């Protein structure tokens, strides 16, 4: 019935241009620049979901997306909110914004100076790591939002 | 209301003694050999998941586990199940059996020798594969189990 028992299926990808060294960053208005990306659709594969919202939100078609981890938090009522976690580097096509947020292209290294979402730098140390693959939330008490890599 | 509206959160392990070279299956009576794990309980972590399960399972705690992809596929009416693929080459403990399956060591390069679970010589391939991180059935027709790696 309630919204805390619902599993929510999403993803994000990191798209990052090797030539120019710069990411793609999407601005929503958590609130802050964060990674594009979606809803998972009920028949889509987790890949063929990734592809697809990153071509809707940002006008890109990405090929061969990596799994690089998930990003995940229990809800109040045995529900859970995961977000699957891709890396692209091969893509083509046209940066093109969407009613879903402005996208634009920022150095990699400058990153850290956006007034990013909550907990963009770990989750995105977490990515990168090639031995690290889940960031978790153990919504301990009601304002747990500490978190846990492995 | 239907089981088939909902999302199933399991894992598995792929258990590999680098010593020996052999690798922990699991017999359940899809039938066959196939790798232990289980259901992501509410409250804890993916990872802490698959410990937990393999513990139960073997009798080994494995540390650091790496996830390695994921096998899964839509239900038939919204729903999707869904197996999170670890491998684990550190642990420690002694082998032991329980009510949810004979466990045995058997060296890698047998594994295809066995009566194996539906499908778990492309699922270990994906596993093992470095740049691929998907298994899903696409479940387009009723009697549809033809697979998708990505
Ligand atoms: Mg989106
Ligand atoms: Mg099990």
């Amino acid at each position: 019935m309630s919204r805390s028992q619902l599993t929510i299926l999403t993803n994000i990808c990191l798209i990052e241009d090797l030539e120019t060294q710069r990411v793609v960053m999407q601005y929503r208005a958590w609130s802050g620049y964060a990674f594009p990306g979606g809803h998972v659709e009920n028949d889509e594969a987790f890949a063929e979901s990734v592809i697809r919202e990153i071509y809707e939100e940002t006008g890109l078609t990405i090929q061969n997306p990596q799994l690089v981890g998930i990003k995940n938090w229990p809800l109040d009522t045995g529900g859970r909110y995961i977000v699957i976690c891709y890396k692209a580097t091969e893509f083509s096509g046209t940066l093109q914004s969407s009613e879903e947020g402005e996208v634009s292209w920022v150095q990699k290294d400058q990153i850290p100076n956006l007034n990013l979402a909550y907990d963009m730098l770990p989750l995105m140390e977490m990515m990168e790591a090639p031995d690290k693959s889940e960031f978790f939330y153990p919504r301990r008490t009601e304002d747990d939002w500490e978190k846990k890599i492995f």
